[PDB]
């Protein structure tokens, strides 16, 4: 008889339900990389979710891919962001912040001083990649010296820092979708020989040391880690996934963490023979609280939070669209259709302008 409206207590914070604001990036950051008060309002209006995440936030001018994200390393994106954080909190909302670096899917045009993008190994991604004078091949990365990732871990420290001056309720650490974290843990993107290559103990060990120093800055009760293990986005597989998710959710237990969050890539089931790494085999190994994503519904979500197979459900597309998305599943009411042609970029259109019920 617990359900998606079903109350949580999630460290020292009460969630009033169950459903969560999955992260999503709208690269609609202003000057400096800076939020305004127009993403406050966007989020203030989804202050009804139990959590919202917010996007994907580079914690360093490196950690950037996309034209127009927000950042979260300096004073006037604190700054930009305390207005978020002041205008969630006024409406009774809470609000974590996704902390990003894109190590190898980004473009030297979006790097300081037109540099390489960095990576654990000098594998350059397919395709092309959005820059300020359009869309240009990926260039190959430069693969990180083992003597820098301690300055990468402070990266992260600082962004972990600085949303706390923000305001914000907690942290998410991005180590899914093919960004930085991600691309060590999969061996498809990781072929390094260090400490931080090779066996999945290594692979895991920019997450573990960043979870580390992000749990010296917050209570750990409000750090959590998001993790994709069948996505394919942006180029980074893994050939043994059910051994190295389920590795990596056993070994954040330590960290008591506020919880461990899972995006279930919507084509595992057909683009497999079959999903090869079953949630519930997270849900077993990470003894904490779980958030589950990835085209829930209604009576997916409560069926999941009923079975106890995941205790928070986060729904991304349908908070694009709807911004009152707990009451409208609570009463069952119609649901507004997400626009894709204003998912990225631009003003108030298909951003703060989707009605309430
Ligand atoms: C426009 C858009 C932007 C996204 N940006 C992010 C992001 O910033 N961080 C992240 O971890 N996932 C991101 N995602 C993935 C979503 O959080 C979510 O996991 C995915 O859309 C599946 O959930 P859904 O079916 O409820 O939409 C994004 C998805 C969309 C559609
Ligand atoms: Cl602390």
């Amino acid at each position: 008889n617990i359900n998606l409206f079903s109350s949580y207590q999630l460290g020292e914070l009460e969630l009033p339900n169950r459903i969560v604001m999955a992260p999503l990036t709208r690269s609609r950051a202003g000057e400096g990389n800076v939020p305004h008060q127009l993403n406050a309002i966007y989020y203030g209006q989804r202050a009804s979710a139990g959590l919202i995440i917010a996007e994907a936030t580079q914690v360093t001018p490196q950690g950037q891919g996309y034209p127009h994200t927000p950042g979260i390393h300096s004073p006037e994106q604190v700054a930009g962001w305390k207005l978020v954080t002041d205008t969630v909190h006024q409406q009774g909302g809470r609000i974590f912040l996704q902390l990003w670096h894109v190590g190898r899917i980004s473009h030297p045009d979006l790097q300081p001083d037109g540099g390489l993008p960095v990576a654990p190994s000098a594998i350059a991604p397919k395709g092309e990649v959005l820059t300020y004078e359009g869309k240009k091949p990926y260039v190959t990365p430069r693969a990180l010296d083992t003597s820098e990732i301690p300055a990468i871990v402070e990266q992260y420290r600082q962004g972990a820092a600085n949303a706390l001056a923000a305001g914000f309720d907690g942290v998410e650490i991005h180590a899914a979708n093919g960004y930085l974290i991600d691309q060590f843990l999969r061996d498809g993107t990781n072929q390094r020989t260090d400490e931080y290559g090779g066996a999945i103990e290594n692979r895991a060990r920019l997450l573990l040391e960043v979870t580390e120093a992000i749990t010296s800055v917050w209570d750990s009760q409000r750090v959590g880690v998001r993790l994709s293990p069948l996505t394919t986005l942006n180029g980074c597989v893994d050939s043994h996934p059910l051994e190295t998710f389920g590795y990596v959710a056993q070994a954040l237990n330590r960290f008591n963490l506020s919880y461990l969050h899972i995006f279930e890539a919507i084509d595992a089931d057909i683009r497999h023979g079959g999903t090869v790494v079953p949630t519930s085999h997270l849900r077993d190994r990470f003894t904490g609280t779980l958030i589950v994503n990835g085209g829930y519904t209604r009576e997916k979500g409560d069926t999941v939070i009923a079975n106890k197979a995941a205790d928070l459900v986060a729904f991304g597309t349908l908070f694009i669209s709807n911004p009152d998305l707990p009451e409208r599943l609570e009463v069952n009411a119609p649901l507004n259709k997400a626009d894709p042609t204003t998912f990225y970029g631009g003003g108030e259109k298909g951003y703060t302008d989707y009605p309430f019920l």
